[PDB]
């Protein structure tokens, strides 16, 4: 019974206290970490002892096994054995049995001792003195607990640490990749008067002193472009954005994105950037371009994803048309075209979007016909209609379309990029269209950001911009089917 | 000369260019060299020297327009904070692309252009691009304000891009900000620390004494608080065995704006298992000294504490830095004895009287913690100006998350570093006894009931995590913005935040 175990440990602490002992000492000066210990002494011979090498080492006890006490000691994801021998015990410090009888699995300890190997060749610390540094009062397990008590996940599941180490490696790699190419990292506000730069529902909060409602950012696009106007010609931000919508395996309402803006680049530069970056990232982590991924569960058959460039480009209107044996004529929001798309939707028994605006219909069609086209490789969906893409520049040869690219891995979007719309005339127009779409009941529609439009009037150079979803990328590169598995503290309802 | 009319004429110009079949916003210009690279490559040409067979593509923003008769047009071209001259000579113009004068007459200050041309120096020895063809890439439709015409205005903060374009020091300030953060991240990574991200939205806002922002997730039907600190989940990661962990990112404090307060700001917090107070002081002295030396090549900086028009003072970041015990110091400068418990009637009355006589604001409610805090802020925090210093050994009632001092009853092992009277750093040996932790939370709660809306609220998830064993640990926080203010010579936090928090424009 856990409750009783805990009661007993609490009374152990209190009893230690009454008897004038400090069960939470302030400082233990260790001389070596456990990984460093393993590195330095793993070449010892069986039974060999370095008894004149006195070391101070700390760690968490994870195993407890009568003049010979055995323990497993863990630190920084690595483990050594603790071999307490009566014959080595410093008797001046207290009773051997009393000392080691008190130790429980989970306890954090400080050890003064020497390095050796057991006769069986197990690398070990041989204590002359062991000190309790911090007691574990519950029973450590030997579920939702992983997400609510991530510290348990990290202590017991060795794979957890590796997953988050990989996450941090991915972000380090991205930062270095951008910095080596002359990009300048900035911070832009997380609280805005207006939430823009994407089509999503915002979080709203309130500043008391200004008596002002503020929106948490849904993207970093607009202030970054404003910085390009300011002459920071290669600029980027890695940080949190917030989207007030439901939780599922590929959606957390706060997630980490990276956006960069690259003056004098366009669509083609961005496609090349994407292929270079993903192929190089994957090679950096694996030394190969092919990884395996369990798209449908940890014990079902994995598929192989090949990150060898180049990647397929699939124009969205043309592909929808081709797989529906239909023709979707412009204006895409004409009665005939809207009717046609609605009919395609109802015919294939897929959810009719509410409201059924042209953009929402197109997006639904793409979702159901295109986005799962390839699973064995990343691919781009390209040349999105202008009505789906209010911030992307019109396509230089294809009326009605834009110079946009979205990259997908196993049917999930991880990347969105385009040649940037930089004519303020056209931008105000796009904002008007977006708003009349909000008037139809579309609550994810873009609102007019006058500060941003004003900045366009001062001259935005031709520019290419790109956004990455760090969490989804991490999912694919650590073999997780749920985004909860790559965020340390995913958003959950109180227990 | 009217800006409105200027803008109307410019917009009409765009429309007419389109009508005449010209695209005034080209999709792609493929340049072959940047302006800094052009300067590096060709700055050593002799006067009057032309490299007329070296044809280059270059882009930039026009920042000056001048002419000389019919066949000479002069411009200043800027990019990446550096500047070259454009010398458009009729002699070199590619007449196949259009009329020379018509082409260059259209160009205005602020226009972004693409130039096909050759490098050279004028006979006066100005480094120049000599266009054969100049292409408009993006028009500036407003009149750009000129240098020093952008002072004493909010324009800098609402239209940061104008600040960046026009005031050269601006770029430098924000570059230095990014260099400081790079330096910090590298400093920690080289010492074995592991960078993580913890949630910005939480069921409870803990880890500091501050009023939070509140928001709402619709789908879970759930109120959430923006984080006021990163302390609690990072300590939970220490429990989890990530023994050197840190985060650099935004935190949110729902309070008023002034020269050292923006409602969102950037902090770094790190947690260091098996370290304590003394390690934290050393880390601080090492970090600040090495940072300053890395940016300046010296340990001493000048700082216009009182604005650009009054004399600067000099700050010496040469370690070590003075340590000042808070209670002993308040006692010493007020001729008082502040006996424990600090919340005792006698002691509270003593502090209320000290505050009354020195004519300083009385906190509401007058809890012992807030009184001591007010006394400290009035009497200690400006003890030194020519060097950073630490205030140390804060009472436990001021310090709900800090471990009791190992030899001094009622105190904690805490340190705060101040530069010119401003806190930039808060650190301590971490409280890792869950029993004591719940005690401190209950005390805080009783302060909350008595009107202190900044009191620490109980975080059961955190306390429960302490029950699994938090090793002895040292923790530390830095205010990136304030640090940057001191290292870029700014008196206002708005000057080091690209887009500081503001009310809506007209
Ligand atoms: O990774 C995500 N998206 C991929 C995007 C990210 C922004 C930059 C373009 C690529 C992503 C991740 C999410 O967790 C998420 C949650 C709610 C709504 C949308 C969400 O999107
Ligand atoms: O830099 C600031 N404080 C220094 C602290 C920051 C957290 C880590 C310890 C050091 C700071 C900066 C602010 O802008 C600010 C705004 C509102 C309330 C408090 C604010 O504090
Ligand atoms: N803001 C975009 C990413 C950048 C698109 C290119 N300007 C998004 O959230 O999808
Ligand atoms: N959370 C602290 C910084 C770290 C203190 C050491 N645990 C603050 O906001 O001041
Ligand atoms: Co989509
Ligand atoms: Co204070």
């Amino acid at each position: 019974d856990p409750r009783l175990y805990f009661e007993n440990r609490s009374k152990f602490i209190q009893d230690q206290k009454d008897k004038g002992i400090n069960p939470y000492p302030h400082k233990f000066e260790r001389t070596i970490s456990i990984p460093e210990f393993i590195e330095k002494y793993k070449d010892l011979g069986n039974g060999e002892h370095l008894e004149d090498t006195i070391l101070n080492i700390t760690g968490r006890i994870m195993r407890v096994s009568q003049k010979l006490r055995f323990f497993d000691l863990v630190g920084d994801g690595e483990k050594i054995q603790v071999l307490a021998n009566y014959s080595f015990h410093n008797h001046e410090k207290g009773n051997f049995a009393e000392c080691y009888d008190k130790i429980r699995r989970g306890d954090i300890v400080g050890i003064v001792g020497f390095p050796g190997k057991s006769k069986k060749g197990e690398l070990s610390i041989f204590p002359k003195e062991t000190i309790l540094l911090s007691a574990c009062l519950h029973m450590l397990p030997m579920t939702e607990i992983r997400y609510r008590q991530r510290y348990l996940d990290l202590l017991i599941n060795e794979s957890s640490r590796h997953t988050f180490v990989t996450r941090t490696k991915i972000i380090n790699f991205l930062r270095n990749f951008l910095n080596e190419r002359g990009f300048f990292e900035v911070e832009t506000p997380m609280m805005n008067l207006i939430a823009g730069g994407a089509n999503a529902r915002p979080f709203i909060t309130h500043h008391n002193d200004l008596d002002l409602d503020l929106y948490l950012r849904i993207a970093t696009e607009l202030p970054l472009k404003m910085l390009i106007v300011g002459g920071i010609d290669k600029v980027y931000e890695i940080g949190k954005v917030f989207r007030n919508e439901g939780i599922d395996n590929t959606h957390n309402p706060e997630f980490t994105s990276c956006e960069f803006y690259w003056a004098y680049a366009d669509y083609n530069d961005l496609i090349k950037w994407s292929e270079d970056f993903f192929s190089q990232l994957v090679y950096h982590l694996f030394g190969t371009y092919k990884i395996s991924y369990n798209k449908d569960g940890p014990e079902n058959q994995p598929i192989e994803i090949d990150f060898t460039p180049p990647y397929p480009k699939v124009s969205i209107v043309e592909e929808i048309e081709k797989v529906t044996n239909t023709i979707l004529e412009q204006p895409f929001d004409s009665n005939e075209t809207i009717e046609k798309m609605i009919n395609i939707i109802k015919e294939h028994k897929i959810e009719l979007p509410n409201p059924p605006t042209a953009a929402k219909l197109l997006d639904q069609l793409a979702s159901h016909f295109i986005e799962n086209k390839y699973n064995d490789k990343p691919f781009f969906i390209v040349e999105h209609p202008q009505i789906m893409s209010p911030l992307a520049k019109y396509h230089r040869t294809k009326p009605g379309l834009t110079e946009r690219l979205e990259m997908f891995i196993c049917g999930k979007e991880v990347l969105n990029a385009y040649t940037e719309l930089n004519d303020p005339f056209k931008q105000k127009e796009c904002f008007k269209l977006q708003q009349k779409d909000r008037e139809k009941g579309d609550t994810e529609a873009a609102q007019l950001d006058s500060a941003f439009c004003t900045s366009l009037e001062y001259g935005l150079p031709p520019t290419g911009g790109l956004g990455l979803g760090i969490d989804r990328i991490t999912m694919f590169l650590t073999n997780k089917n749920s985004i909860k598995d790559v965020i340390l503290f995913p958003t959950m309802r109180p227990a």
